[PDB]
């Protein structure tokens, strides 16, 4: 997406951590009008207290992600505030880890209804109102390293971001013909997979992690996966998978399929 | 996990379709006691008169998967029935598909609540016992190819199956020390993909597909990808994400991240 400049972005989680540096660097950098979304108001007087010595156009709206006629309410007034959103980034997260024979439902609908309900609810609520508007748009979903690596007690969360991991790659077949652009960003935060991981943890800056999703929203890049150590373990993950599929080969059923498409590869135009 | 022959199997939708398929095979073929659950009272009456004809034990429950309460009673009962369960196949799925900004949050809850919630429960309701009792156990989920590929119209439902993909490649982490296996299959049911799946999709027999599964069960497999022809369209999906990966590597933070763990290769043992 061009020409971010007065343009209208929605953060959610807006108000501490990696949301919040998403919101710096729109404000600031990117000159964007900003709405920061939040359940928390004292984290969103936080935000406010820092914005108020910048020159910047942000206004706080707390809101609870899960709550379906609330985001809606806040979307409304984003609009009455400045305008339609152009930008939405689903970026609000919680987690607690934990064994999972001992996880609890309580557990898993928190988790889930913020992780996952929480980005639809806001993916259905602005979605739409970018295709009604015809100018195009821009939808950020901040998942994890989670979303391809599961690992001891992260079990719930490893879920919810595989989940939403889902919902990207899915709006990324239909948002292109709409002119909305699509990125999923995966933050870290095997035994060698947690050793990269503290590395990246302790180098991690919310507002340098900004500028990388500044980068790809210009640049409407999809894959944010801004760590190339995890490369050779993901190969190697990817490899079981193609291994597995390729394990059943020599399985005469494969054979008979094989059969099918060759002719039908000949018979038919193209 | 071995000696199937008079071990307790729960199968969700096992009244119709791709469950009953499993619970055929598991019925007659492995000579299990099977535990039926489907939330249809017709199609569990539909699937005992098929059983009702053959050397089984088999026994029908009628569950709303979605139902948590329900859950644990009628696992209660397959306790009183027959025994502790031994293999869990969460199979029971729906799906609807349309584009995805025309879709209703209750299009999302329902295809969340028994796609993903419904897995959930009964992971929840089950493992716990078998960790319990000491003795292992299995664990199947059945996804779908929509846990690798999204496509056109599918956006809600590859989402469910993008997440409990996470789910069971999270239980695959956990479950060895309690000598609990963990199978995931993926069915089938790019422009070439939907023409790969085309072919699969007439060859199809929830029979056969049964066999697979057991097959899986038995050797203690994770990955149950039958289809060899996914496998060069899925190394193209997982290149773009090594390349996205890798596209970040000039950058200087990663050759300092580098140094970092250089340093640290030498300095500590191992
Ligand atoms: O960034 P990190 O460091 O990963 O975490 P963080 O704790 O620093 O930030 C998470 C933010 O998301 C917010 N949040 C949590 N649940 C929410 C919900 N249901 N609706 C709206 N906002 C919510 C939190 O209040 C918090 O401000
Ligand atoms: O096999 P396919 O051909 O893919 O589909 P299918 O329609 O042939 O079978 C799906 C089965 O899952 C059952 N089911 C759906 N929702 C359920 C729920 N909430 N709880 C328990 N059972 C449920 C259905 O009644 C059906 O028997």
């Amino acid at each position: 997406m061009q020409d971010l400049e007065g343009k209208v972005a929605f953060v959610t989680g807006g108000g501490s951590g990696v949301a919040l540096g998403q919101a710096k660097v729109l404000a600031e950098e990117a000159q964007m009008k900003v709405v920061i979304a939040d359940i928390r108001q004292d984290h969103l007087d936080e935000a406010m207290g820092y914005f108020s010595q910048k020159n910047v156009a942000v206004h706080p709206v707390r809101l609870d992600l899960t709550d379906r006629a609330a985001y809606a309410a806040a979307v409304d007034e984003a609009e009455q505030v400045f305008g339609p959103v152009d930008l939405l980034c689903n970026t609000a997260g919680v987690s607690q880890f934990g064994p999972i024979e001992k996880a609890t439902f309580d557990d898993w609908d928190w988790q889930m209804d913020v992780n996952v309900n929480g980005v639809i609810n806001g993916v259905m609520t602005v979605m739409p109102r970018m295709i009604e508007r015809g100018q195009g748009g821009h939808i950020l979903i901040t998942a994890s390293m989670s979303a391809f690596v599961a690992l001891p007690t992260t079990g719930i969360y490893c879920t919810t971001k595989y989940a939403v991991r889902g919902l990207a790659e899915s709006l990324r077949v239909e948002m292109p013909k709409y002119n909305i652009g699509v990125s999923l960003l995966c933050p870290g935060g095997e035994a060698v997979f947690a050793g990269l991981k503290r590395v990246i943890e302790h180098g991690f800056d919310p507002v340098d992690l900004g500028r990388v999703v500044l980068d790809a929203v210009r640049n409407d890049r999809f894959w944010v996966l801004p760590y190339p150590e995890f490369a050779e373990g993901q190969k190697a993950r990817d490899q079981e998978v193609i291994d597995a599929m390729m394990s059943y080969a020599d399985h005469p059923d494969y054979a008979r399929r094989m059969k099918i498409r060759e002719q039908m590869k000949r018979d038919m135009p193209g």
